[PDB]
């Protein structure tokens, strides 16, 4: 006697994209199966496109009221996605976490090669399952002193992650290189719901980016003997899941302020190594609640004053230099139509070594006059990538094009 029937459902929405683990190519026509979780068959023979994707699948998904409130009922599906191809292991993703109303995104890296598979598992979203508690720890870290080149004794938003996936004291555990923003996307998609309202995203997401900093700027567990910059776990910093689903509103959010971060007292250097708990299975105080951050969410604040609500009104918000490994930023100007120079230049010239890993992106003059050719370009591309498709190179587009053409022009 809920709101309706116990087991009603409703659509969550999907998106596969399958990409070779070798040089981040997508491949096309890979045989994509979707089963539930007892376990049957719901989508067979799914045939990824062009840009290795396949796009609006529909899946069952709970009332989306059990992810706006605490509640004993998982708010997510979980499905099983299969990627076959030819010439590559089969790839099975056991888990992949769906919410109503709202686009999951699941990638799928394949790697070359008999029956031997792959498989991905995704434990229960923090929110919902029970983790171990985060272990205290002090808010500012000791520093070098200042070389006094000032870009090197602030943070930089690095490339990549290395993340171990386990405790720091056991050796035998993986580690990964993730992407920067690829790893803020996936802690952020097993922390929240992304059915949030999305001031609340925000300031998560900046919790998020102010912690992973502060791991990179104090070089934590480089400096204590280790060879990696965090650890997957919940009760040193926040769960990590190899290839889990992230969401799309979590995307858009990240992919915008990527390189936002706390500093308090505003004096710091260093990023405040904001923490965070949920706020009913666990409290903790002169921190952030997760569920008290939705609630001033759903007041409507804005986010700076939902971290201002539990870090203090001192609290200023800095912008990171980023490495993106083009030696070139976005020049703090949006490129559009009617753009012209260097900047444009070189986005066309990012988009033209795109296209030839991404044939969906149609070729442009690389002339450094923004025309309807590039709006087009842009426009496909961002909607490849999940992005806004305004055809406009704003700076979440800048980043997202840089990321792309490293990783297809990397290795091959």
């Amino acid at each position: 006697e809920n709101l309706y029937f116990q087991g009603h459902m409703q659509d969550g929405f999907l998106t596969v994209s399958i990409i070779d683990a070798t040089n981040n190519r997508p491949i096309q026509n890979a045989v994509v199966n979707i089963y539930s979780m007892s376990s049957s068959t719901l989508y067979q023979n799914l045939r990824s496109n062009e840009s290795g994707q396949v796009t609006g699948l529909v899946l069952p998904a709970p009332d989306v009221d059990y992810s706006l409130q605490p509640s004993d009922v998982r708010p997510y599906s979980q499905y099983i996605v299969e990627a076959i191809a030819d010439g590559y292991e089969t790839v099975v993703i056991e888990g992949t976490q769906l919410l109503a109303t709202i686009e999951a995104r699941q990638g799928v890296p394949m790697s070359p090669r008999r029956q031997s598979e792959l498989i991905f598992d995704i434990g229960e979203h923090t929110l919902y399952g029970t983790y171990p508690p985060k272990i205290p720890e002090s808010n500012l870290k000791p520093l070098p002193p200042p070389t006094g080149f000032v870009v090197l004794d602030n943070p930089v938003v690095p490339e990549f992650i290395v993340v171990h996936d386990g405790l720091p004291e056991d050796s035998s555990a993986p580690n990964y290189w993730i992407p920067f923003k690829e790893y803020i996307k996936n802690i952020a998609s097993s922390e929240i719901y992304s059915t949030w309202p999305e001031q609340t995203i925000y300031a998560n997401v900046i919790a998020i980016i102010s912690f992973t900093l502060n791991r990179v700027f104090t070089e934590w567990y480089r400096n204590k003997g280790y060879n990696f910059t965090i650890t997957s776990t919940t009760a040193y910093d926040h769960k990590f899941i190899n290839n889990r689903n992230l969401f799309e509103p979590i995307n858009v959010v990240v992919d915008a302020i990527f390189n936002t971060f706390i500093k308090r007292p505003p004096t710091s250097r260093q990023p405040l190594l904001a923490q965070y708990c949920d706020g009913q299975k666990s409290q903790c105080p002169d921190q952030m609640t997760q569920w008290g951050s939705k609630d001033l969410g759903d007041q409507g604040y804005d986010y700076e004053s939902i971290l201002r609500y539990f870090y203090g009104d001192e609290i200023v918000f800095e912008r990171a230099p980023i490495v993106s490994g083009v030696p070139v930023s976005f020049p703090g100007t949006t490129l559009q139509v009617g753009s012209s120079g260097q900047y444009v230049r070189t986005i066309q010239n990012q988009l033209n070594a795109i296209s030839n890993s991404y044939p969906a992106v149609p070729k442009v003059i690389e002339d450094g006059i923004y025309g309807t050719d590039t709006e087009n370009a842009v426009k496909i591309f961002q909607g490849i990538f999940g992005l806004p498709q305004s055809g406009v190179v704003d700076f979440k587009t800048w980043y997202e094009i840089s990321r792309v053409y490293v990783a297809t022009t990397r290795i091959a």
